[PDB]
C-alpha cells in the first residue's frame, strides 16, 4: 500500500506514515515513455516539520506543501537536500517562497550551482569528510562518502530507527545501476559499508526511489553497483 506510479494520480503527491512522527513523501514525473517516482522524508519536531528533499521540481513541491498542510497541518520550517540533482533540490525556490530555511552540505551547494540547479540557502557545517555526522533537530545527517554522487548524504531518525538512504541506496526490485553520470562506482561499496556500520539497528530503510525495506537494501545496492 506504499504509493507507486501505478496509483498516484498524475501531478499529485502522497504521504506515507512510516513511524511515530515520520512520513515519506512520494512524487512522480514522466520522462520519455516511463513514469518515475521519487521519495523524501518528513520528520516532526515539537510543533514544526523538517523536510528531507524536495518533491522533484517546482510544480510537485507546491503540491507537496499543500498535501502536508492537508494531512499533517504543521508548518515546514527547515529542509535538507541530500544531493545536488533535481529530485533533491528542484523546488528549493518554492520552499524559499514558502518561508522554509533550506540547507545542504557545502559541496552540494557547489555542485548544484555548477549544474545550474536551484541552490539551498544555508550550509551544514562539519560534513566535509567521509564519516562526518551532525545532529539537526530530530535527525542525524551523515556524509558516508561518494556513491551515487560525490556529495550524497543519508538521514537517520534515531527515536524510531528510520534511515533515509536517498539515491545511495537502491530498492529491492532494481537489478541494474541505470544512471551513474555523477557516481563514484569505486567508492560506493565502501560508502555502503560505512552506512551499515553506523546504523546497525535501523528498522526501516527508505531508498531514493521505490519501496521501503530494511538493512538488506544496503548489501543489495553494493551487489547491483558491481553488476
Ligand atoms: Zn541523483
Amino acid at each position: 500500500e506504499y504509493p507507486t506510479v501505478d496509483d498516484i494520480p498524475v501531478g499529485e503527491v502522497r504521504l506515507y506514515k512510516i513511524g511515530d512522527g515520520v512520513w515519506s513523501h512520494i512524487a512522480t514525473q514522466k520522462l520519455g515513455d516511463t513514469v518515475y517516482s521519487s521519495n523524501g522524508l518528513i520528520v516532526r519536531d515539537a510543533d514544526e516539520l523538517l523536510l528531507i528533499d524536495t518533491a522533484w521540481g517546482a510544480k510537485n513541491t507546491v503540491a507537496l506543501l499543500a498535501e502536508i498542510e492537508k494531512q499533517i497541518g504543521l508548518p515546514v520550517t527547515r529542509s535538507i537536500s541530500t544531493h545536488f540533482h533535481d529530485d533533491r533540490v528542484g523546488g528549493v525556490d518554492v520552499l524559499r517562497a514558502a518561508g522554509v530555511a533550506t540547507y545542504t552540505s557545502p559541496l552540494t551547494r557547489q555542485l548544484a550551482e555548477a549544474a545550474g540547479n536551484e541552490v539551498p540557502a544555508h550550509s551544514l557545517k562539519a560534513l566535509s569528510s567521509s564519516g562526518d555526522v551532525v545532529r539537526f533537530g530530530p535527525v542525524e545527517v551523515f556524509y558516508p562518502g561518494a556513491a551515487h554522487s560525490g556529495d550524497n548524504l543519508v538521514v537517520y531518525v534515531p527515536a524510531v530507527r528510520v534511515l533515509f538512504g536517498g539515491c545511495a541506496v537502491y530498492e529491492a526490485s532494481r537489478e541494474s545501476a541505470g544512471n551513474v553520470a555523477d557516481a563514484n562506482l569505486a567508492e560506493w561499496p565502501a560508502t555502503i559499508k560505512r552506512i551499515q556500520q553506523r546504523y546497525p539497528e535501523a528498522e526501516v530503510v527508505i531508498p531514493g526511489h521505490g519501496l521501503p525495506g530494511g538493512l538488506e537494501l544496503l548489501q543489495h545496492t553494493t551487489n547491483v553497483v558491481k553488476t
